[PDB]
């Protein structure tokens, strides 16, 4: 499916920045209504700064729309997983802190189920061709393969994935590669989408999942148009 | 490096059936003769029926270069590689048997050493986008995969494979991501050289072995040429 996208820093509507407006609740909505059936925040406030999680908005966000949200942004605790899930998201989306503590991580699955999990993973394409794990594009590689990350969180359950290419829009091997080799995990795709033809491009792939975030913003294409496009 | 190859039925060099003559030596020595430092014969004859086996022809080709010879065609015993390495060959090129049996040609890496055997692989991209194994272009999937397989052999060392796509010119994912997971073999690549371009288009890839048959034989670029190519 198209998962529709919002960016949040302090209540506001931010492109990777570009502000468009303090109005996160009726764009949600425009999208629900045409047709999505996921949406995805990520809560830049939180993940600079735990403290300062958007715990209200996020709440009066997921209460304002029909469909489960995923939201990420600086989880680093069992208690910010926690205090997501209260609010009402549906997916608790893990970056950094899968990558660095993967036996913690673990637990967090078997307390609250893979189906409340996203993991979110950064991959940059080295010169040998390996899929190498970063926890950030302005990061280092992290010495290990999401192929070995992946196949780390599988006995716990894991089903849900979402991967960045940051070494490369998409207009697909990498998500080709994975999707063949793990056919229990659904893929979600996020980056490269500047037209509707990078969604074209990733049909028939095996990806589950497409997140687009800027492109709508930039009016580039609607939800509708994307889910026909993707529904082929 | 680049791997000139002659296919043989008879005493005769073919195309894949076209005649180009009886006159394999003087072929192999030029190709030689232009810096080949390792060449490739297939025994089409001892492939269809092992009793006849171009044993006397194979022993007079390997005598009358400088260089190693990788030869296959129906192997399927351990007398049959004896026999060739008995005859003077460098390595013996193992198909099919070693899909069939792999407990029986693990054995053979344990008798003859890693290091005298090539184990060739068909590969078939399946709709998922699997590496699917099979036997021959004329029969279905064998029902493992290119990394089961490889990985069945890695622990008696396996050191040498020669992967033909036939699913698909090369003007090479496929050779990326086999070459990048398994950085201890070395994979020789056969088929889709239709001109120099072909060969460009692989490097890079990871492959380290370019096998070349019939652009040689119709004239499309010389062994030197490919080579020149090939080094960059
Ligand atoms: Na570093
Ligand atoms: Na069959």
């Amino acid at each position: 499916m198209i998962i529709p996208a919002l960016d949040l820093i302090d209540g506001t509507v931010v492109r990777l920045q570009r502000d468009y407006g303090n109005d996160p609740l009726p764009r949600l909505q425009d999208y629900a209504a045409q047709g999505a059936g996921v949406l995805h925040l990520v809560d830049l406030t939180g993940a600079k700064d735990p403290a300062k999680r958007q715990i209200p908005l996020i709440k009066t966000l997921v209460a304002g729309v029909n469909v489960p949200v995923q939201v990420g942004g600086g989880v680093r605790t069992e208690e910010d997983v926690a205090a997501l899930l209260k609010a009402g998201v549906a997916r608790v989306v893990i970056g950094s802190t899968a990558v660095k503590s993967p036996d913690v991580v673990k637990g967090w699955f078997e307390r609250f189920g893979a189906q409340a999990l996203v993991l979110a993973l950064d991959v940059r394409i080295d010169e040998h061709g390996t899929k190498q794990v970063a926890v950030s594009g302005w990061q280092e590689n992290s010495g290990v393969s999401l192929e070995q990350l992946v196949e780390t969180y599988l006995p716990v359950g894991l089903k849900h994935v979402r991967c960045t290419d940051i070494s490369r829009t998409l207009a697909v091997s990498l998500y080709e590669e994975v999707c063949a080799r793990y056919p229990q995990i659904a893929f979600q795709s996020s980056g490269g989408i500047g037209d509707i033809d990078d969604i074209a491009a990733l049909r028939g792939t095996g990806v589950r999942g497409v997140i687009v975030g800027r492109a709508l913003l930039e009016g580039k294409f609607t939800v509708k148009e994307a889910i026909q496009c993707w529904q082929n």
